């Protein structure tokens, strides 16, 4: 059986003439590919003042090292070791549309190699990705966040991202977005490589949502009569005073909720916007028959 | 008796021919199993509207080094050292469900190495977990929080949790929370080793919440005496009108403090969402009467 | 073909006699000319109440560097590697008006050197800078915002911004504001050279903002009218009572988002303050009224 | 006089066979006492919401080193020096009941060391130290926060907290509260060594805090009168209505202000809580007396 | 003309024999002096509630090396060279009274030496300083903040601030604090040396102001009526109820923005606090009336 003095041994050999910051190639006329598994855990917010949306990834590279390779049967039959992170050639992968907020803490900083050449290399990070949120038909409204990776600096000459695969770990339910995060993309290489995984995000209609609209249609309800009230019913201006003051409210409440950068605006502010505006003119009115 | 030279003699021996990142096992055939102890120190708060937990623990890793023995004899009888925790392979086991928010203020980066080869490595943990937070039966809520211990990127066959032991230290009382984390736990083998200790929460019933009650009471007495009025008796229009304009600010109120990323639904908002369509009857009813 | 040994060969000669402290001339009479070109990638936000404006950044600095020189033909055709960052010569720019907020993550610590002594180095940079937001014409605005590169320490006659290339990259679109930032100026060489992208940002007129405007343009009618009432006509007090309140509850809103930092007023503030005014009045007058 | 080749000879011989790891004593059996001193710099904040308080001290350890001692008359009279803080075995002493909120600006990293083996230590520290904050007194409030200091990882037969000195620096004075520490206390060596210096906190009775009190006074005035209004007097229900609307804001706007996690709860909260029922219980009286 | 050759056996022989922690004098008997010189940049923001001030500052160390001096003639005429601040020592000058919140990216890490001996260090800070915030005469306050300047733990027999030299540079304009920063002060030696920079801030009356007061002037006028209104003009109870209540909302709502800790309380808070009283004491009288 293989022994302590082996991999120590095999990783003497290993590093031996290795350059870090050469890519591992035996001709550097070749690209080396690598393949990206990003893997959702968690969910943990869809900030849609900030336009952002805050999870949770496990995020793999796979790539092919050359110079790396050796034979398990010199080495006491050892196919694979686990190095540092930083010891080796890693390709520059990085989040080019996203704040990555992940700490040390969380970074695991090491990588299995294979006796063929084959790394893979499995990082944990949480990511605030920035996403065009279109509220236009909230509460029953869906987003599409597209989470990039993209080869740093290289062309698409040296590294490439050869293929994205993109899962949903499954790990928490979110039980207020519908999350549909599934599929594989090839790598898009225009002067540099790069890929993205769409997230499609369904609000679900929880019936909290359904206690926040009972107001909206009982006021509307109100409203209607109020301005239909007869107009010299005796109640009219504190009722229709107090109607218009409880609309505005509303409306200044959802505004303070509904995103300001959107491609379009919600439908229920709008409503909300019409319902105030004929309160004030049934109030106008009712101010027009105590003239008369 | 043991001196200053005796420790640095054994200092220099033990760690002539050790790799740091090579696993401490004669036979690499041999797992690792670690032993995992997770004490609560503070919980800090239970954030509802992030779903998060932020709490402080001190957590315990103890395993085997084959590499580190000695025989106290030769070393003028020295039984035990500490040494730095970067010079010498420690597990890969991360809070994988968590934001560790430590400073590197509260970190130890020092670890006690016995004889025998035994390795007890202590630590200060801030931590933001993750925690599904159901706020149906508020306030009488209880949670439930699993705090995640894993081995990060090695195979069940390299490194392993033998057992999580999870406990209370009892240093602060909470007055907000009656926690409840107590018991010991084998790791999970599926890929890769894993473990949870479940933290159980259950708000206690400070008098402050029944404060928050009894206007939520007493509203719905006057609510129902209101709707019960003479339908003539002189002030239904103001009264059920100034009724309702508080119903709907304490159903705006309760919504921005309970969750939105909840299994169920409140109980109270569903309450006086009910409240607040019967105080709108009320009105409309009463604009009914009046327009008879 | 080139190989893996034959960049290991090239990179051992380039660095043997460097320094990286040392500025890259052969005579230290001679300046280093840099040329920075800095591409806006996404517009983040822009607070009117800190005057700050959050963006994304792609910026590249470049330059010759004589002591980084080499024949292709004497190592198999290499005409360009990838350095790290910091093993080389990097001139001291840096974003002197902003609060630069990039992590690690999204570092590239890496450079293109080419056979001819030409560097190129490309990075991200997460931008808070300070800019004068002028809310003279809410919500019809218009900010520029002048971003900052300045060459750290050094003279004129050591390092010198030759031209700053300032783009837009179209990443994202933003629905709310008009960026104009394209353009190229020369750096501006006086005891340390420094140069700045000047922004123009338009406040784009989505009928969000005329949902925002109706309650006003409505409420200014509403209160000409009261102010208009009859003197006696029944429900003057109450109706200019609930309208002075509610001018003066827009009053007290709109000064909360409007910025307290700006070189002139909103005239949408005088405007509603003097409608409170004359709100105040009429209610003065009804006040009179009643005492005769 | 001593000269700068002095010191630098005395820095040779005195790191010559100097171990950092190793705990500064010829005989292993022998501890090493430290004796800390905190000093209170100002005292930023005391966050009731979030149970904290947030400060700034000055900590000094001072302890012996056995293996740092020298003769100043070999050295041209060196009496003492100052060496960077890694150099040298320093005690693992931690504030175990608070969050460091420190920067490496704000770390001093050097200390200084006498020729008969004498450490002095100081640091700046910034302290987010977590306090069981009983608002039951409000605004008469007191509070008695504990900072803790502990030795890490090791036991009371190798690192002792001989003693903590505590006490004020006065550098500012805060006008929000009154600070009161100042001891001197024995470390508590219970398997491993701690302290803490005990802050008692009294709220000062600022005239800003008796014009809070204002409209909680006059409003049970005006209350007692509404409730004693005659049954019939003609606007008892409006009158009735407005004060019970702004004793529910009173009571909403009180308990956003006062913690949620006290030992007892404030007894303003109940005071206001009882007020408002008796509102309630008026206005229930007053709807009675108009269905007569 | 001096070439890269020269300057590299420059650096090669300055820092041959020497030591980066020990003080740069070749007796050390003598101290170094450091002058200082801040020059304010920007002024963020002034913040009342935590009583901190926001700013930007550009620092200058400016201070002599006696074992860095060399003769020009023998190194092809160099005169002066710029060094990475890592590798020389360097005053340990703390910001003793602030929270340093400057990033790696804004730190320039050189420092310029002169064959004379002389070290120039620039650097940008950006500083949190604790300023005691006087509200006593707002809104037309007027408040000093001192920056403090102090040796971190060396005596003033070590080193010493000669000097402080304090500006503003002038880069943007507040248009909402008047910044009055400029002069020179000599350091002060007691017991290890410091100094500070007073800035004195004075509110600036932009008409946003005046326009926050237009409310409370008015409202006072409409008090004075109310109480004044003839006991039985018909509309005394829910016109006084209502002037009560906006009051209640303003001295509620100045509270929230007026620090908490001051020296002596706001003026215009007392003054609201009074004219709350007086409407309360004019709705008991009319109540009392009614009773009558
Ligand atoms: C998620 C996404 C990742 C980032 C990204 O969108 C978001 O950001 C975009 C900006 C682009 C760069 C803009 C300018 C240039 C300069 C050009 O060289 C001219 C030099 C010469 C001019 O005068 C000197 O004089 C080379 C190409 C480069 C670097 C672009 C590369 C692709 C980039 C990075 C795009 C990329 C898709
Ligand atoms: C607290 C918890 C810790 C994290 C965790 O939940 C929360 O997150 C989950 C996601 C899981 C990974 C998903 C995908 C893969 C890829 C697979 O390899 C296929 C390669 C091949 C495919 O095509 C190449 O082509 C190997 C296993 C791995 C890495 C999973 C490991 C277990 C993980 C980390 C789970 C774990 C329980
Ligand atoms: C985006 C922008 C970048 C930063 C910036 O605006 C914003 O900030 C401004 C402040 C300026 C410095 C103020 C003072 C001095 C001292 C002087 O030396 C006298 C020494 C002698 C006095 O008595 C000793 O006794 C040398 C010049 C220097 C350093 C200025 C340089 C330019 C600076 C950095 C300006 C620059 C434009
Ligand atoms: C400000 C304060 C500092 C931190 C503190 O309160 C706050 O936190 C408390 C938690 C305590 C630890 C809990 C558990 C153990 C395990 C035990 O070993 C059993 C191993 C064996 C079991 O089965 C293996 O199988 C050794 C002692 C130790 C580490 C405690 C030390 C004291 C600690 C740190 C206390 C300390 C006072
Ligand atoms: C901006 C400002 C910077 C910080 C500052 O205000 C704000 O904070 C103040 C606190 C002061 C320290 C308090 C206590 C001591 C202990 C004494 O030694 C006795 C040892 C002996 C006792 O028994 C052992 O047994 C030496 C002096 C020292 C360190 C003071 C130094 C000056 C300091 C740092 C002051 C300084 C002005
Ligand atoms: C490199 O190129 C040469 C010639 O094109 C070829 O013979 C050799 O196999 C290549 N190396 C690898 C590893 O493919
Ligand atoms: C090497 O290991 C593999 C996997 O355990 C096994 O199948 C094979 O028989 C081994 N060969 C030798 C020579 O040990
Ligand atoms: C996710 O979205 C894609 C495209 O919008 C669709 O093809 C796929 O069916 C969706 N998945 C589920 C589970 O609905
Ligand atoms: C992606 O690349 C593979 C590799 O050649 C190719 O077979 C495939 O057609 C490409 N497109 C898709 C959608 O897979
Ligand atoms: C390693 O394996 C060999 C053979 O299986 C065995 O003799 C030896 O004792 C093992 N070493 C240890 C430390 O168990
Ligand atoms: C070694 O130390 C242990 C513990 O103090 C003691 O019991 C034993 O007698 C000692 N033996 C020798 C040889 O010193
Ligand atoms: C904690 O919870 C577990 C399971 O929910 C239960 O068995 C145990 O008795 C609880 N502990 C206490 C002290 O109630
Ligand atoms: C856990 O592992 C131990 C070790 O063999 C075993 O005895 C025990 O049955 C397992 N299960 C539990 C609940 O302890
Ligand atoms: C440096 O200066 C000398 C004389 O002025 C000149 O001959 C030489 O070409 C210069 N070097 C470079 C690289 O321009
Ligand atoms: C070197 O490479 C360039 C670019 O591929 C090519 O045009 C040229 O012919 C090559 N020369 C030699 C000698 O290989
Ligand atoms: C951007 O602004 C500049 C100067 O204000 C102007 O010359 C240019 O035309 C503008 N660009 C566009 C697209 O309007
Ligand atoms: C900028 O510098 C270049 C270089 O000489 C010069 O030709 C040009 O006139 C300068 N001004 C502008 C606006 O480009
Ligand atoms: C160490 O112990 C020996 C024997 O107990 C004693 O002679 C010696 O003085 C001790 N060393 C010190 C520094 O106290
Ligand atoms: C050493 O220095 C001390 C303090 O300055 C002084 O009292 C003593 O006389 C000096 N002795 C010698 C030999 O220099
Ligand atoms: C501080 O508190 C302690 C105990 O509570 C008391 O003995 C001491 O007198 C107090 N100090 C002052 C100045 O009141
Ligand atoms: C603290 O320790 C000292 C040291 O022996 C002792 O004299 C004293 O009695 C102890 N207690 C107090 C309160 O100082
Ligand atoms: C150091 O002191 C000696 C004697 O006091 C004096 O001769 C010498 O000039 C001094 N050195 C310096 C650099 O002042
Ligand atoms: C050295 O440089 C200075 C400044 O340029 C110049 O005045 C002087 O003549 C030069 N001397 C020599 C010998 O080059
Ligand atoms: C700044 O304040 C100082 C002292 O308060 C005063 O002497 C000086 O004249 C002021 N400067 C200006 C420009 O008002
Ligand atoms: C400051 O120190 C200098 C240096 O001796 C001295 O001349 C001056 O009088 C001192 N005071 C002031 C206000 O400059």
């Amino acid at each position: 059986t293989p022994t302590y003095g082996d991999e120590r041994l095999l990783r003497e050999k290993l590093l031996t003439n290795y350059s870090k910051s050469i890519r591992p190639v035996i001709n550097l006329t070749k690209v080396v590919d690598v393949t990206a598994l990003l893997y959702l855990q968690t969910l943990y917010d869809l900030d849609f003042v900030n336009n952002f949306i805050m999870a949770r990834y496990y995020l793999g590279l796979i790539w092919i090292d050359e110079k790396l390779t050796w034979n398990p049967l010199d080495y006491n039959n050892i196919t694979s070791i686990y190095l540092p992170k930083d010891k080796i050639w890693t390709p520059p992968i990085k989040m080019c549309n996203s704040m990555d907020k992940s700490e040390e803490n969380d970074g695991v900083g090491e990588l299995m190699l294979t006796y063929t050449g084959w790394i893979n290399m499995w990082s944990f990070r949480l990511l605030h990705t920035y996403c065009q949120i279109n509220a236009y038909t909230y509460p029953f409204d869906e987003h599409t966040c597209e989470i990039y990776l993209c080869v740093a600096l290289h062309t698409i000459n040296h590294t490439r991202i050869k293929e994205l695969i993109y899962e949903d770990s499954k790990f928490t339910q979110n039980y207020k977005w519908d999350i549909n995060v599934s599929g594989k993309v090839n790598g898009t290489d225009e002067l540099f490589s790069y890929a993205f995984a769409p997230m499609y995000l369904r609000r679900k209609l929880t019936v909290g949502i359904i206690a926040m609209l009972i107001p909206t249609v009982m006021m509307t309800i109100l409203t209607i009569f109020v301005f239909l009230l007869p107009p010299e019913s005796g109640e009219k201006v504190s009722l229709a005073t107090t109607i218009f003051l409880s609309n505005v409210l509303y409306l200044v409440q959802i505004d303070k909720t509904t995103p300001t950068n959107t491609k379009y605006p919600s439908l229920l502010m709008l409503y909300l916007m019409l319902l105030s505006m004929l309160s004030g003119i049934a109030t106008l009115g009712s101010v027009v028959i105590s003239k008369l």
